[PDB]
């Protein structure tokens, strides 16, 4: 699965 | 709300 | 255009 | 009631 | 680029 | 409308 | 000293 | 004379 | 982490 | 300052 | 050369 | 151990 | 445009 | 308790 | 900062 | 006749 960045504050990975 | 980046140059944020 | 950045483990681009 | 500040990104208040 | 505030509620920035 | 700040000392409002 | 703020509306210096 | 605030980082005063 | 800010004069943030 | 990342994973920020 | 990265706000490139 | 990131062009892990 | 709704807690819209 | 919604702007909870 | 320019005759900066 | 532009510190003009 990929993982892509955000900033949510922390950078976060949201899993697809 | 949650920030995405990209590379568009330079890196930006993209907002969500 | 735009890329994003994901991990594939690699960073990978996504180009859009 | 002070509202005070911090950056968090958004600034947001924090209530006292 | 400068960045202002406003309250606009929320404090935003003003990009230049 | 927008609150810009300014110190004028104290910390005023400016009213857009 | 240390000088923070806070909306008491005014914004007043508190100071440290 | 009015000091403004902008992030330029850190935060600096633009007076008028 | 949060940062807020005071004047120590510039203002400075304080990482939380 | 300048914030620069690593993954630690979770990604962090190296204040500089 | 190597390019890292920071967060200036803004993200900027460091050329190595 | 801690991964910084470098654009090498793919971007490439640095691991210390 | 379109309006959708996410809880952020608080509701926000998003605006397309 | 139950959580009713409401615009009100914003869209807020109203809780019972 | 940023810096603009005008015609003055000669071309002067204005920096804010 | 041509009027160029280059930085010398001053903008001066070059004319050709
Ligand atoms: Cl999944
Ligand atoms: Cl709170
Ligand atoms: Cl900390
Ligand atoms: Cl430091
Ligand atoms: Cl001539
Ligand atoms: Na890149
Ligand atoms: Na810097």
């Amino acid at each position: 699965a990929l993982v892509f960045f955000a900033e949510d504050a922390a950078i976060i990975g949201l899993a697809v």
